[PDB]
């Protein structure tokens, strides 16, 4: 069935883009927002925002390709290739007006190419809790005077002999829950239900080698974000990151100002990666209020 | 029992240190050289460079504790506790004279506090293939745009929650053949004969766990050596690297250079990692060279 639940006033629907099905949850009336999820996760992390963006848009929520419910890409995982299936899922729905568009983690990765891209089809931007691809990722620590460092992941994921696939099967759980709190400052949110969710979701074999074919593409990604960044983001677009344990911080608004013209940030104290489950109340209003202006 | 075959002409025996039942292999007469071994393997990996060393020196090449057929240490595996287990292996051979070091990855770190607190025991040094454990760890990256990061896996094995051992028991002849050869330039030395010798040793549950405590430990020991390295090294070193894939190219001399006052680096072309095996005979000519130098039979 369903792998996660849907909110009341939405339906969990498919469409085709481009040969492969891509797994959606919908609700809404108005210009539309598309809510893209990151690693991990499935379009369920929105699942609180959804209903309360219902009230003043229609709202889809796509699986990433190969991750949820959704097929994997018959193109490719790099950013240039993945976006596709968004841009074209989203002018399904919205061929006549610019849409909003938000995005978490490797959500940011999969559609940054094509907001660049296609600007006149993007009205606002909202990016959290993750780099985009370029040459910053580079810089950041293999190794921490406190542990463990924030992105040792990019090297585990991306690895050959399916690194990650062959050492996370049968702890599927338990590698994503220690994933999830090593990235969180609120650790109370996840639940053993929610827990649970999220790792059967990802603990299909097509969903887990998918996860990690996202970073084995990373290094393409940062070279085609090389030419594409030529082009500055002219819409307008605000950044939210973590201030506590798993958060970005300044990083996210001090790179996005290399990307956009016309960018509001905020940095929450308090609350890690997983802001819309971490810190769901705070986040909600500022996407709400910063796409209702 | 014997985890690796001994060279024709060595022992493999035990010392009690500490408490701690040390396993090494002993040949050859002479001035004594003492090889430590890294991170995946045990005293085998000198199993080449031993009998021509032999011809000159007494040559001792010890587990590290919880490695190998040695006992874990009883007072933890900071680069500071294991060194005294080894200094104090070392004197039982050598206790009237001092001896040279050979040391190879995480037998760098186990090995540097004991040399800069009795420097006077330390003839002559040649480190090989890690960092010393400084702040200098802390400006490694976490992911590289060509090859691959060179110490991710610090935080790997570092991560709370035993991540790494239970991710990696039952897979660990699987593991290691991706560790060495992602380490390597010159793969092909790591037949699956070989492979299949290391991993049967590191996969007994307690040395899968020692090995990782090396790297819990790991920001211990550079709070230790922020105190030790007050004090530069005056006896003559040399360092090696590899200058291939997997090689720490010249950051190994570069480094040593604030630690060492008399120190020669070389970087071997077309070798990883794993230079005893991947480059053999220019690594054993220029350990040779530089430890008979020296005093020796
Ligand atoms: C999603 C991208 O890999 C997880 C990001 C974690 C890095 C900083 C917390
Ligand atoms: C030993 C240190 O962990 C092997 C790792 C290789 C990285 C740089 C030498």
């Amino acid at each position: 069935a369903e792998e996660f639940p849907v909110p009341n006033g939405f339906e969990s629907a498919y469409r085709e883009v481009d040969g492969v099905k891509l797994h959606y949850v919908k609700g809404g009336q108005g210009p539309l927002v598309m809510l893209v999820h990151g690693f991990g996760q499935t379009w369920y992390e929105w699942h609180q925002l959804m209903p309360e963006l219902a009230k003043r848009f229609t709202v889809i929520a796509p699986d990433l390709p190969g991750l949820g419910q959704s097929e994997p890409p018959k193109t490719g995982y790099s950013g240039e290739q993945v976006a596709v299936y968004l841009h074209k899922l989203a002018r399904q729905f919205s061929p006549d007006r610019p849409f909003d568009l938000v995005a978490h983690d490797i959500g940011i990765w999969n559609t940054y190419p094509m907001v660049v891209k296609n600007q006149a089809d993007i009205a606002r931007l909202v990016y959290m809790q993750a780099p985009i691809p370029d040459a910053r990722i580079y810089r950041f620590p293999a190794f921490t005077a406190q542990g463990e460092s924030l992105v040792w992941h990019f090297s585990f994921f991306a690895a050959d002999d399916r690194l990650a696939e062959t050492l996370i099967a049968g702890k599927e759980r338990f590698f994503l829950e220690h994933f999830i709190k090593s990235h969180a400052s609120n650790t109370e949110v996840f639940s053993e239900r929610l827990l649970d969710l999220y790792a059967r979701s990802y603990a299909k074999p097509h969903s887990l080698n998918a996860s990690f074919e996202y970073y084995r593409a990373l290094n393409e990604s940062v070279r085609q974000n090389a030419e594409l960044a030529k082009t500055r983001l002219q819409m307008p677009t605000m950044t939210l990151a973590g201030g506590g344990h798993g958060g970005m911080g300044t990083f996210q608004l001090e790179q996005m100002k290399a990307y956009a013209e016309d960018v509001e940030g905020h940095v929450l104290p308090g609350c890690g990666h997983w802001l819309p489950e971490e810190c769901a109340a705070p986040m909600n209003r500022l996407v709400i209020d910063f796409l209702s202006r």
